[PDB]
């Protein structure tokens, strides 16, 4: 039986992996991950269905869309009973281990072993982190706490190596979820990376300074009346929260301020990515010397993408390419296609059924996702989707990003900004409750955005109001309407929202 190590980093976006060939690849940000891809298979079209940490991690654990597993936003939690991925590996006779960033709210009690960050409600600390572990029995969750000195990414790797070396029953296969907290904000990189990239300019995206044709009334207001309201920024654009403010840039020139904030944002972030990559070298080295390299499936992914200043945006949540796409690399030692790429349209909800089938199990019939394990034997899965669904539910909270649904085909992306919160008690409350002058949660404008992701991969040009694209827009609206029906996301429980979305889709 094959062992499995599922490695996932927090907010590690595809621009920041060398193998994905973004503007950042010239910096060689992830040599170890790149080498893994050269001996594995890289997936070009892997998409989150809902880009924030907790909803994505719930989709991964349950194989189910947010509207099915009910973990809609960061405000909801998983139930232990919903730990389906690990239940399935248990039922197949695996010993199971959960290491690192959990962030699902509940105890990882369906694991045989866990040691997961607890600082700041499951967010963890970059230095001297404490962990909740199934080894502390003197106390009950969430109080079975231990503390480790030093840098988190180094400690996380040590927890995994320790379990493999000292705790695993070598007579049984293992399934391990190995989750780094880096490169999540605040990007507190380890001191030894202080001068990494010191002499280099990080390539700047044109869209940081030019948004002329991007967006719509739903993301900008009419005539940009909401340009300082919607969407936190790298520049001074967003009036409440942005990196120019956060990094205290004040050169006398706002464009220079933006450039300097982008450089500090990207360099701090990439120094955290480098710490993860260096740590992967240690882990992979260990697996190789232990004789596990050729009997262990290894996955490397990030729970969602992140806006690294494209369109002058930050964080995730948006359906735009950099936030929707997850990097996703799998090395199955039995797969003969080494260094291959796959363009199959996949979602984070497909991870669990695929892994289960990879080791000989059956695709679970209660999951929304399906298994693409046949790709590793050189065959597209039967009747596989050629489009993906997306919905961000957490209207305006944290980053002033309006709620939206969308569909991405291989050629076009249609986004419907419906601009409502599913819990109308939240209207009027602060979107960022730690700030005295936060904006308030309010309904925003309904609008469509249509991007040609093949000829405009950076989503520079919203086509929804171009009359040359009237038929494409109608065709994609029909597909969005049907896909929403196909996946069961029809809002009978939220009639406020159902009326708005049904009306917009004709
Ligand atoms: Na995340």
């Amino acid at each position: 039986q094959m062992n499995v190590i599922y490695i996932m980093s927090d907010d590690h976006t595809s621009q920041a992996i060398g193998a994905y060939g973004s503007r950042l690849a010239v910096l060689n940000p992830t040599p170890t991950i790149d080498e893994l891809a050269r001996d594995g298979m890289l997936f070009e079209n892997c998409f989150c269905t809902n880009s924030i940490s907790t909803p994505s991690r719930a989709c991964i654990m349950t194989g189910q869309y947010s509207h099915r597993n009910k973990v809609l936003t960061l405000d909801e939690v998983l139930q232990p009973d919903q730990e389906y991925l690990v239940d399935e590996f248990h039922n197949m006779g695996y010993q199971t281990a959960m290491i690192g960033k959990w962030h699902l709210g509940c105890e990882p009690s369906h694991f045989d072993y866990y040691s997961v960050f607890n600082g700041h409600g499951g967010q963890g600390e970059y230095f001297d982190p404490t962990f909740l572990t199934s080894d502390v029995t003197d106390k009950k969750w969430p109080n079975n706490q231990i503390k480790k000195m030093g840098y988190s990414s180094d400690i996380v790797t040590n927890l995994a190596i320790d379990w493999l070396k000292n705790r695993r029953d070598k007579s049984k296969p293992f399934f391990m979820m190995h989750h780094y907290k880096a490169p999540h904000d605040m990007f507190e990189y380890a001191p030894r990376y202080e001068y990494y990239l010191d002499d280099v300019e990080v390539p700047v995206p044109l869209s940081l300074f030019d948004t002329d044709k991007w967006g719509s009334e739903g993301t900008r207001g009419k005539n940009d009346s909401l340009r300082h309201f919607i969407g936190t920024s790298v520049s001074s654009r967003h009036e409440i929260r942005n990196y120019v403010m956060e990094y205290k840039c004040n050169t006398g020139d706002e464009m220079e301020n933006t450039y300097l904030a982008y450089q500090h944002y990207l360099k701090s972030y990439l120094r955290c990515v480098k710490g993860v990559d260096d740590n992967l070298k240690r882990l992979f080295d260990y697996l190789k010397k232990e004789g596990l390299w050729e009997n262990t499936i290894i996955v490397y992914t990030g729970d969602q993408g992140m806006m690294l200043g494209e369109h002058d945006l930050q964080d995730k949540r948006w359906m735009y390419e950099e936030s929707q796409r997850m990097p996703f690399i799998v090395r199955d030692p039995r797969c003969p296609y080494k260094g291959a790429k796959s363009d199959l349209m996949i979602n984070n909800i497909d991870f669990a059924p695929t892994l289960i089938e990879m080791v000989g199990g059956k695709e679970p019939s209660y999951m929304d996702g399906k298994s693409f394990a046949s790709v590793f034997e050189g065959k597209k899965p039967e009747n596989w989707k050629d489009a993906v669904y997306y919905r961000y539910w957490m209207h305006m909270i944290h980053h002033d990003v309006p709620a939206h649904i969308g569909i991405r085909t291989e050629n076009y992306k249609l986004i419907l900004f419906y601009g409502r919160h599913y819990d109308d008690k939240r209207y009027g409350q602060k979107s960022m409750s730690w700030l005295k002058n936060s904006h308030k949660i309010v309904p925003t404008l309904v609008s469509f955005e249509l991007y040609d992701v093949k000829n405009d991969p950076y989503e520079m040009v919203n086509l929804a109001d171009n009359p040359k694209y009237a038929k494409v827009l109608k065709d994609m609206k029909k597909k969005l309407r049907e896909l929403r029906k196909q996946v069961g996301d029809t809002d009978e429980a939220y009639p406020e929202l159902k009326k708005v979305i049904d009306k917009a889709l004709r």
